């Protein structure tokens, strides 16, 4: 069994529907009458192990599972503001650049933790992060949580590939490494500073792969200072070994926060 991880479904309440998709319905509810939760109802062992062994303040946390019945429930921490991509696109937030840098640091801390555990995420992107009521960004879409947010890469059986978040060696040779997560992180910083624009927005995926191969890089968003742009651009070195680590990126981000 899952021991302390197995939740009694009698302890869950269902308050509001958050979304309906390929892997089932997600509801907001309460657990044990006091904890706000997201409850996924699956329309497993391997993906469960991933979430039961990774824990960080900037990763969306698994609280437990209901597997003694069908359909299965996956219970996680509640992130009231939904995905980071839609949060960035909501122009009423009128974000200050200080807020945008804090979102970058939240994700960088999660990634530094993942890299310290030798875990490769493989689909880092603003659509795969969630935002809580306090505006804190947390990385999701790993293990069981891929099914929670009805991930299009997972639901399409790998057909919808994240071309726009991939380095040249992934596109050409399927060479995944810590350095392909570093590249995706720089694209995520670009999504944040662009207020959620699609990277390479006027190109198709095929054109993007061709231009990347030719050395095209995303332009500096107007909200990004030259120092912030240097950080995201460092993620896109043609040579994977010349890209920084997440520990280095975190130190760069803190230095900018201290300077600005
Ligand atoms: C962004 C580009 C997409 C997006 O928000 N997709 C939804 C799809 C339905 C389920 N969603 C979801 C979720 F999986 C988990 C949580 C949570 N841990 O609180 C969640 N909160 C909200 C407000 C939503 C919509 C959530 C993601």
């Amino acid at each position: 069994g899952y021991g302390s991880w197995e939740i009694d479904p009698k302890d869950l309440t269902f308050l509001k529907e958050l979304g309906t998709g390929q892997f089932g319905v997600v509801k907001y509810g309460k657990w044990r009458g006091q904890y706000d939760v997201a409850i996924k109802m699956i329309k497993f062992i391997e993906e469960a192990k991933v979430m039961m062994n990774l824990s960080h303040e900037k990763l969306v946390q698994l609280y437990g599972v209901c597997t003694k019945q069908r359909p299965i429930f996956i219970i996680t921490e509640y992130m009231a503001n939904g995905c980071l991509l839609n949060y960035l696109r909501e122009m009423r937030h009128r974000f200050q650049t200080q807020q945008l840098l804090e979102m970058c640091k939240d994700v960088c801390e999660a990634m530094e933790y993942l890299e310290s555990k030798q875990f490769l995420h493989r689909d880092l992107a603003a659509r795969n992060c969630l935002v809580n009521d306090q505006g804190v960004v947390k990385v999701s879409d790993f293990g069981l949580s891929r099914y929670v947010l009805d991930d299009e890469y997972t639901s399409s059986v790998g057909s919808k590939f994240p071309v726009r978040w991939s380095p040249p060696e992934v596109l050409m040779y399927s060479k995944f490494s810590s350095k392909s997560d570093i590249w995706a992180f720089g694209v995520l910083m670009w999504e944040i500073y662009s207020l959620g624009k699609m990277p390479y927005e006027r190109f198709t995926n095929s054109e993007t792969a061709e231009h990347i191969a030719q050395g095209l890089r995303l332009y500096r968003p107007h909200l990004a200072s030259e120092k912030v742009y240097t950080i995201m651009y460092s993620c896109w070195h043609e040579k994977a070994d010349e890209r920084p680590t997440f520990k280095i990126l975190l130190s760069n981000i803190l230095d900018v926060m201290d300077e600005e």
